């Protein structure tokens, strides 16, 4: 799995995942949004199954961004949390949580739910 | 910042979250999780907002534990989004996504969503 | 305004089968029969929509319910899918959805599943 | 039903909300919600379900429930369901998770859609 994971990975909004998967269940790389309060790359850092099941089921895995990088601050990080499904029309599925900063009177509203799928199709 | 982050975390299930702060965002550590498929430790990696607003709001951030040990593996990942509160009690308030390796069959049901939060009491 | 399109049989990704009618002041009823899970045949749902959303290109809000229990089983468990019905061409209804199962307090942590549905008028 | 008469009555989440509910015996809840934050003001018409014949074997009694924000007064192009449990005993409590979803342009429903839980007991 280590082979299928690591590379150029783009979401069904245009953003691009660059990422290297490591034999002891690590994920390093770069974001870069196509939305959002988000201008260039982001360091991404994250986990994977590094010994997933054989008989058909992803591998679990999941990332996080947060949001600063030398450009600008968004004040918030997003976390996916999904599974890498092989075969030849190869998909990472996630769902995913974006929090931003808020006072506590705010707090209630901080959190976004969505959901991305990646392929490496350009 | 990462004084305030760095330590060790007790959310209200009783899991152990152990987790370092670096000055450029990162954080790495150790979660022990109190109920689930999970047994000792599990290694995390995850980013933080270096430079928070400076209207109160509180610290974004986000990490994931891939539930592989020595000793299990569940094989799912969770990750965490939410905000480290600074104050006279410090607070980490989050939603996470669970995610388990399923067949495309049963995709539809392989993600549990849930909120923590951590304090520095247990 | 919507009411009539959002009236009608609708089908998810899964296969579900989503019978709604849309009533003048933002009621929704009809039945969900889920093509997954521990379900058998229709059961009943309810719901809201903004019967006057905006006219700037933006989405219908909507949400409904579904208790898993007719006569036929009873799953204990409620699903609720929060979403906007999206006109024109083809008309699609997009949704993320909490599935919350009964459970004791100390499994109370692993009690609710989210995913996404996305609904049309075909298959 | 079972939990008929429990669910049934005015409960108030951690924010201050106000959530006034009825119980049908066969499943049905219907009430009105004044939301203590946000865009919105005094009552909006609520509708949902509850399991009416819970397993009576430790476990919660499973609900949802959803509201759109639009009355008389206000209309916020907006609506939250919250789905969840409704745990009898000595405090009676419901705890929910909720998704609170917008009206968006399609080239901005990636962000259409909030997250979040709330509590509510029967005390003020
Ligand atoms: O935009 C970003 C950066 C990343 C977005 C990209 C995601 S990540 C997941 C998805 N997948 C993908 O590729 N891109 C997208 N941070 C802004 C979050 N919001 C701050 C805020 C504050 C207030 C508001 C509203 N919002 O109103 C109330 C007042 C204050
Ligand atoms: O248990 C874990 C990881 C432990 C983490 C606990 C969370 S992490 C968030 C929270 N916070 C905290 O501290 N602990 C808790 N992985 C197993 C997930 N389950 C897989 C599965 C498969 C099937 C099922 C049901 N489940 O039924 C259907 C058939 C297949
Ligand atoms: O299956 C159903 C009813 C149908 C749902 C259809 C959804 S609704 C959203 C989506 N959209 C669509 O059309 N169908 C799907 N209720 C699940 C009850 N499960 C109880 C339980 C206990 C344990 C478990 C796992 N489960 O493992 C962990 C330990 C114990
Ligand atoms: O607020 C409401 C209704 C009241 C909700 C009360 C909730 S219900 C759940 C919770 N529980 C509880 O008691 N009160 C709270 N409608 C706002 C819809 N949002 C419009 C919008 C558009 C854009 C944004 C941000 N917002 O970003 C900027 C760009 C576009
Ligand atoms: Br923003
Ligand atoms: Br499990
Ligand atoms: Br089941
Ligand atoms: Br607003
Ligand atoms: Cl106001
Ligand atoms: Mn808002
Ligand atoms: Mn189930
Ligand atoms: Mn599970
Ligand atoms: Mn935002």
């Amino acid at each position: 799995d280590q082979a299928g994971i690591t590379g150029t990975w783009y979401n069904q909004l245009g953003s691009t995942f660059i990422v290297t998967a490591g034999a002891d269940g690590a994920l390093t790389g770069t974001y870069e949004s196509a939305v959002g309060n988000a201008e260039s790359r982001y360091v991404l850092t994250g986990r994977y199954d590094s010994a997933p099941a054989t008989d058909g089921s992803g591998t679990a895995l999941g990332w996080t961004v947060a949001w600063k990088n030398n450009y600008r601050n968004a004040h918030s990080a997003t976390t996916w949390s999904g599974q890498y499904v092989g075969g030849a029309e190869a998909r990472i599925n996630t769902q995913w949580l974006l929090t931003y900063g808020t006072t506590e009177a705010n707090a209630w509203m901080s959190t976004l739910v969505g959901h991305d799928t990646f392929t490496k199709v350009k």
